[PDB]
RNA sequence: ACUGAAACUGUAGUAGAACCAAUCGGGGUCGUCAAUA
């Protein structure tokens, strides 16, 4: 199997529902209607993970070494960011949302021609 | 055909109230490349 794949992108025309484009809920009070709260997430690793310290980058014959970026205590620090893309992109797939990054596509791509 | 004198433009009053320098973004990842003869 290739390591990517793709889950498609529907087109959005009639969807008509929470699932439709909308004008946000707001941040300005708790609706009545609408859950707020805390989410508590026990993550657990299943394959190693990489976390690489770029501001630590070793960097000999253009190759560059990455350690993991740590915390004040020296436990791996899992960055809040990296887990908000995983969780936005995956949100964003079975939602059927927009597509939040896409960038520099507007010129036609190049290939051998025959 | 004799200069008036003497008298503090001072006294009281806070350049201040309100406003989040902030919103979105996984430090990530795979197909060639080159144009003649």
């Amino acid at each position: 199997h290739n390591p990517y794949n793709f889950v498609p992108a529907l087109p959005r025309d009639g969807i008509t529902g929470d699932l439709g484009d909308c004008a946000p809920a707001g941040h300005s009070y708790y609706h009545g209607d609408k859950y707020s709260g805390r989410i508590a997430v026990k993550l657990t690793t299943v394959t190693p993970l990489l976390i690489p310290d770029a501001s630590k980058e070793e960097i000999n014959n253009n190759h560059k070494t990455y350690p993991v970026r740590i915390g004040k205590d020296g436990k791996p620090y899992l960055p809040p960011t990296s887990i908000k893309g995983m969780l936005r992109s995956a949100y964003e797939a079975v939602t059927n949302s927009r597509l939040a990054v896409f960038e520099d596509h507007d010129s036609r791509l190049a290939y051998r021609m025959p």
